């Protein structure tokens, strides 16, 4: 009987259990994400502050329900305190330090693969529980440590969304209509995989067009040493039509992804280019 705990919105002042500092781990939509310390254990953690409101509690739940996944940043616990006469939602997160995906990179095809593989997993799990991130951009991919074995994790559920309301032989369609399709998630993947391998994004900067038109290239030299197999994989991800685009399940099985170990240590110009513009 495997069961994890349900989420609990703590009401006591976060200050008693934690020690909040002025350091800024970073900025964004909701504001500053401060670095905090756990008194009794003295470990560092990220603190996110949301206005308490229905939409917010939904996000938090989704993320908390997905923290059981290795490659998703974990929510240690959440508070509902009173901030400025305003009822807020304080979220404590494991503190990722390694830095954003591309940074670490700039600062082998096989490595690019392995990276794609973990991002894939972050998505496979979310989807396997009916959730679409819908904001899988590089920025939201931080490394745990600076160490060489740091692990990659996806974060930010400000747009996370439930795709499911309300017979061994029945088709997935019949199971019911679930919209908000995660396809974009698979698109974000292509973009990322692209950038990794060469150092720049597929669609450059009438860009909104080149996209809708779905017109890009694997410019030489950059892609001169890249397999048509790897190339073919980007294409099925970069399909302009959702329903035509590859599935997360089909991605995790594609050879390049499923067998990183056995993938060419062919160098990539990435860092260089990545640093050039
Ligand atoms: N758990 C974390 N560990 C380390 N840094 C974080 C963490 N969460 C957020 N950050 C920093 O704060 C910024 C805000 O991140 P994000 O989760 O995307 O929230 P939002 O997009 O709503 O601003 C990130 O770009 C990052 O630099």
């Amino acid at each position: 009987f495997h069961v994890k705990s349900g989420l609990q919105i703590k009401k006591n002042a976060i200050i008693d259990d934690y020690k909040v500092t002025s350091q800024v781990l970073g900025l964004g939509i909701n504001g500053k994400v401060l670095q905090i310390f756990n008194k009794r254990t003295q470990e560092k953690f990220a603190l996110k502050m949301l206005q308490d409101c229905p939409k917010a509690r939904r996000e938090v739940e989704l993320h908390w329900r997905a923290s059981q996944c290795p490659h998703i940043v974990r929510i240690v616990d959440v508070y509902e305190n009173l901030y400025a006469g305003r009822k807020c939602l304080l979220i404590v997160m494991e503190c990722l330090d390694g830095g954003e995906l591309f940074s670490r990179i700039q600062d082998t095809e096989r490595e690019a693969s392995e990276i794609m593989k973990s991002i894939g997993e972050a998505i496979q799990y979310l989807h396997s529980i009916n959730i679409a991130h819908r904001d899988v951009k590089p920025e939201n991919l931080l490394y745990t440590s600076k160490r060489p074995n740091a692990i990659l994790k996806l974060t930010d559920f400000g747009f996370a969304k439930e795709t499911t309301s309300h017979p061994y032989y029945v088709a997935p369609e019949v199971l019911g209509p679930e919209k908000y399709d995660k396809s974009c998630d698979m698109w974000s993947l292509g973009v990322i995989m692209y950038i990794l391998l060469c150092g720049y994004p597929p669609f450059y900067s009438g860009m909104k067009t080149r996209i809708r038109m779905g017109q890009y290239e694997f410019p030489n030299p950059e892609w001169s040493e890249v397999s048509e197999e790897v190339k073919m994989l980007i294409r099925n991800l970069l399909k302009t039509e959702p329903t035509q685009r590859m599935t997360i399940t089909e991605f995790m099985n594609h050879p390049w992804i499923m067998q990183s170990t056995k993938v060419p240590q062919t160098p990539l110009h990435t860092s260089r280019v990545l640093k050039e513009d």
